[PDB]
């Protein structure tokens, strides 16, 4: 994902 927030707010996947 983008950073860590595995939420549907960052990229979409899990980080």
């Amino acid at each position: 994902c983008c950073t860590a927030l595995c939420s549907r707010y960052h990229c979409l996947p899990c980080c």
